[PDB]
């Protein structure tokens, strides 16, 4: 009677616990304190984790060790690393047009990327989980209770759908793993072929008004890679696509439960948080003292925090004495969001303390949150110039200082969409209504994200 | 509502879908319209909503994979490929664990080394796995007096009438657990466990902690000096490609098959029908009906199919069979899967393959020596006799070699655990040690150790 | 007390005979008149014929017929030829600083020409026994009979030197069997790595004169080679340089004394010349009923003739009707070779008439031969820009036509020799006397051939 | 001038060369001034004007190839994989044609593939070939009266006197038949010569005809499902890397080898004398003093060197040979080649093991069964017992195992054709049939079907 169906959550046996002595150290870093979590029940919300304690993992270890030797390459300098994807995954849209469209757009601007950094680009993908979202307000504009993000509560304005419902967290854990199931697949597929990827590369050169201004590069790409299979390289001699999945580690019931013990084949067994490959701390979750850092302190995964314009040198250096103990090469990065009327101002300070401890942190810029703005017309959003503006002044303070920009952090789709102003398009406030889509913030879309990878790449050429 | 233990999901904003090419709506419908036995009984109208559900969801496979299953198949289908496959009679939702689940590949993966030295050629790899969640049933009623289990994606195993009923909320949970394992099997073939080189030193524990080891040694020894030898010549683990398992359920449940639909691009040539619930499916002998929706369903989709051959086969329905799911005569599109009893095979299968062979289709001829050889034990559990199913295997080869075809696979039910659901093997498991870890929710499945001496024993029909 | 060695040359025992059939075939075949050959006795030639028929072949079977298959791509439209190496061979100069600056400058080219034309370059290098030239006169400038080649009698300017001796086919095997040795070894060595090759094109760029006019190509074709390697291709993913050996086939006592037949596991027997994997007939050399043309029809080698300003589209057809009898694709290559004033008028209807025959043979541009020209200064000279408007006429013609320009033939060194006037460095007629070291024709050197590989590129690129 | 049958060269127009690091000249004067035993005694002159003619022409192989000889030669060092030397006792010119060189080649391949497989690990092949054209004699006259044929590059088999001058024009002739041979083999391991799968279809061939076959089957067998399993596993011939045959022979004519001498480039370090007249050299039982040139010399170049150690070996000079010839202690710079007898390797071989493996150096420990079991016959020709040799091979065998050292190859005197030149094999050449083929120019060489029965005997102690 109201277009909705009931799926029972079915009541399994458990495996073994993980060891006493991980639980214990576990449970000493999750009874500090915890900013924006879900507000459902303490019994539900342990049922519910009880539940993904025993569920196939979203990742193996393997696959993070991996993940982090490439890490350190980046690192050293001698790799850069390309994140993006949705601001937020919603169950809706976790469809396969959707997910094969940011699979398309990331290995896009990866060739691009490829080409103009003259070394390896490492991809890693906004999904397969990025279903929960921090708030300043617990009340927004309608007057109802902050959506939060599908791990938590429904994007539809109403109170039945606000609420924090635990069983959201076992309906995350599926839709992370179909997507991830998904991304395997469509990277071992033709999908992943150099040759493919960037004949998109140049319907969109044909397609876009700033066309002629990218032609050259394009050409030159093109050009390269004619070059490659000239000289008797084929698609199976190159080692198929690897992209990553990472989100942001907020909802500390879901990270906990997706936690898992290796192999100790590889060597020497330890906690990995298998709901994803890497993932990050946001600007509103990263108190030093606070559960999330300690959380982050106590697993594997290489991981990143993100880093704004109050951010101080000194507690820059606390997160990599807290984050790198060891002095692991990309075992953290730094993601740098400030606005780019004050990245080059205010980054330098940062990366000169940090350098100077003798950890090898990643640099990455997230050129998005610091210039996020509201227009007339009602929608958030923002200056696609601005975006630019942000990376051009993050390579600028890296340069000046020797130091390495290891890559950028951006949120964008492969769908049409109409959210952020600008670009070869040049949307407008007025253009902002035909496809406003986000369950949260404006993301480049497929036009833009491409033309933001050739605008970095002649970055990584000069 | 974690409160009532359900996740709800809401279908009215689920947005309309492309249309299907008009001809293939038609033969689905039309395919759909006919008779089908062993359906759930639920009501059409849930039905349709969790159909509707999964309409959009992520594809458990994608039509690549299957194009390129088709064509590793073809090699079998022309002499020069090996067919392994096997997994659980039933997977259940309670144990699709990562543990399960390893055990199952690794088990997979070790028998294939094994057949693929004994065949001195290639082994294509199809589990029973990500979706094998519904069986048929001859009587509707069990020994109990309940209405029978019909796999988890129907009913609930537990013996009580209110776990028995019926229900289509398990179609949702069946393609979660599905793709949830598919997931990890993907993670797992392209990870250290599908290093050859591994995978053979589990083989080497076998040898030596079994009783019947010094029977399999020098084979085990055999493979071990291939695989050194192999990487003597310059051989590394990254030169060789990595292991490819492909996913395969009985085609039972047309609400979910249907379902699982989708309609692949235009980069290989007219648009197709795939079914992406797998890579590769079968029809068993009781939905096998030659005019009924099982058949019809298979005839639409563009992925390999299989069905099931019992002993009471003709050569001339068997024909039938292949000009109606292999028209275009493409290699591999069609297994023909026998299962006669090790007391029938030898005299039943030549005629059938005889007629086939004169159609000049090539078919895989695949060997199921599981499901002919059950019986019930005087203690209480149904079970097989792990000397019937080899020596259904070995006259299966008798017949092919006979005849000069090529003796195509081999389809079984294995799993990963030490399990005592088969009488014999070297552990000569007898009808008292059956009550301790008989596990399965259908058929007795080959123990970790049968299943691999299983492989052994095959290899060396290979080699004769 | 003459500062000379004499070398016993052993007298071993034979080898069975080649079949009869074949033999009867060859005997028909060169029994036709055959220009410019030596003059000295039959004995001698008979006993130095016999033996050469028991000495390891210079070439196999199977690298010819691979040869084969490589050219039938050019043929195609699908690969591009580059032949390049002295105009001459002396055995003076026949070590291995020569050798190895000779098969350098070519890999160079190799790499340019890939690029420009992204397609495959087959690479046929005119060594291992270009040691026979025709003349014009039997009298040369200081009235001594004329130098014809170091398999048939001595540069230096003397009477006993001049005398044709046969004794000068022996000397010719065993210095083109040393040379091969050395290319092998030298292609499968770090020689031929890409990445290597190319930093001399980088030296290059740098120390030339137009040096600002090739650095764009230069850095594009880099920054193509450092996206191979990030997308995961090194230099044991690509299998390794291939260079062939060629010469013009003029002395037929040593290429008959140099046949054999081919194991017939590849299958079917037939005669193969094995001093070379690709030889060509010369202008002078080119009579239609000659034994030249005869003797190209019976060897399964693919063969090359060279085509002037005299040339007709019916001479021409004939060629094809003689030396592909079987159509087979890159089984012969026609080399024109016309002047650059006269290129655009007189190879069109040539192209067109053969292209009507229905064969596939390759056109080849041969830019040197026809633009040859003497200085005030006294030496022989031709200008870099001459030879440059050659290529580029050669292109017109096959663009205006559809047809397929082939591949360029060249006589260059690694030497920084003053032969050639004019190019970036513009050697002047007073230049040409400070390293004027040819045996015979002037030669591009290491910069000039670079430099045009250059243009050819841009070229290929329009 | 044809009319004398003479090539003539002229020396004037040779234009000079860079001159040496004065270091490297410094030594090179020193070790050649020292004594320097079998060498031919033909004037300083005319020698000299030789020399020059040989310091410019193209080397025989390239500093590069060596340097990864050594790679390859480390890792026999350590005990992970096996060095396999063979060819002709003396190369003529006679027989360097291609039909003699592609059997040689043929034959070594073909026992490499065998001593992989026993091995499991990978296997150098290194020849003796392009340029093994000079031999010691101990006396200086021969049973006929003449001055001894020393071998190609010093004089004339031919039982005449004028044949038996040493002339220096051989010099010449030894390169360029050298080259000729060189040229050959790279094309030959570069082509379908090469390919395993050919490679061990030869062996097959022999299993079949020949009088032992039954013996030697099952592992011709194994090693065909060796085979056929890596190809099974998707590996492809050009998937591979293509064969590497090295070429090797005594450095005995100091003549030679100086003129041969080249100095390597900037891009590996400082510059260093390589000979280039091969990849890999050894010194005789007759030339090793330990001040003498040879020695000397073999420590001014940076290739891999050999040392050959007969029955009168100490433990104290052969580990002064390490110290001396391996002095920066690079392992697989130096192989000590032992042939003592099979009925002294037994007692003879410990305890030269033990000390040297005492040093710290890392050795290569190499059998050459030949040397030491050579007798003559009743009939007139001097052979060697096909079984003496084996016994060797085992007795080398038991010596490493008993200490848990590595046995790291064999160096055999080996052909293509099947001359008659070593009693018994499978085919018991008698006495009476060695008359029959009896070609070599020195030693009796094993047969093409002597050689490969000895493969597969070394395959089998490899596998014990
Ligand atoms: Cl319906
Ligand atoms: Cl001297
Ligand atoms: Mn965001
Ligand atoms: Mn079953
Ligand atoms: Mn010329
Ligand atoms: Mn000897």
């Amino acid at each position: 009677m109201n277009w909705t169906v009931d799926i029972p959550i079915d009541q399994l046996p458990s495996l073994p616990p993980l060891p006493t002595d991980l639980r214990t150290r576990l449970d000493a870093a999750l009874a500090k304190p915890a900013a924006q979590q879900p507000t459902w029940p303490a019994d539900q919300a342990l049922a519910m984790r009880t539940v993904l304690e025993s569920v196939p993992p979203v990742t193996v270890p393997s696959e993070i060790v991996r993940l982090q030797e490439q890490l350190a390459q980046v690192a050293k300098g001698e790799a850069f690393l390309l994140q993006g994807g949705d601001c937020a995954e919603t169950f809706m849209d976790n469809t396969e047009p959707h997910i094969r469209g940011n699979v398309r757009a990331l290995l896009q601007m990866a060739v691009v990327l490829t080409y103009g950094a003259s070394m390896p680009v490492v991809k890693v993908a906004r999904i397969a989980g990025q279903y929960a979202k921090p708030r300043s307000a617990d009340i927004d504009a309608l007057g109802l209770r902050s959506y939060r993000g599908d791990m938590i509560n429904g994007f539809a304005p109403d109170a039945a759908a606000r609420e924090h419902d635990p069983s959201r967290l076992v309906r995350a854990y599926a839709n992370a793993s179909a997507a991830m199931n998904l991304v395997r697949a469509l990277t071992s597929s033709g999908l992943a072929s150099l040759h493919l990827v960037h004949d998109w590369n140049r319907e969109f050169v044909r397609t876009s008004p700033a066309g002629a201004r990218y032609e050259a590069l394009a050409t030159e790409i093109d050009r390269g890679l004619r070059f490659m299979s000239a000289c008797g390289v084929a698609d199976r001699n190159l080692q198929t696509a690897e992209i990553y999945a990472s989100h942001e580690a907020l909802v500390l019931d879901y990270e906990r439960a997706m936690l898992r013990l290796s192999d100790g084949d590889d060597g020497e067994p330890q906690l990995f948080d298998l709901s994803a490959h890497t993932v990050w701390i946001g600007e509103r979750t990263r108190q030093i003292d606070g559960a999330h850092i300690a959380f982050a302190q106590v697993i594997a995964n290489p991981v990143g925090v993100k880093l704004g314009p109050n951010m101080t040198p000194e507690l820059a250096v606390e997160y990599v004495e807290r984050l790198d103990p060891h002095n692991k090469p990309g075992r953290l990065t730094l993601v740098s969001r400030m606005g780019n009327h004050k990245v080059r101002d205010l980054l330098p300070p940062i990366v000169e303390k940090v350098q100077a401890t003798g950890h090898q942190v990643i640099w990455q810029c997230d050129p998005m949150h610091g210039n996020t703005h509201e227009s007339s017309t009602g929608f958030k959003t923002r200056h696609f110039d601005r975006i630019v503006d942000e990376v051009q002044g993050f390579f600028e303070v890296h340069r000046a200082l020797g130091t390495h920009p290891g890559g950028i952090h951006v949120e964008i789709t492969g769908e049409n969409v109409t959210e952020c102003l600008g670009g070869a398009q040049d949307i407008s406030e007025t253009d902002l209504a035909g496809r406003y889509e986000t369950a949260c913030d404006p993301r480049l879309n497929t036009q833009q994200s491409l033309e933001l990878a050739f605008l970095v790449a002649e970055m990584l050429r000069d």
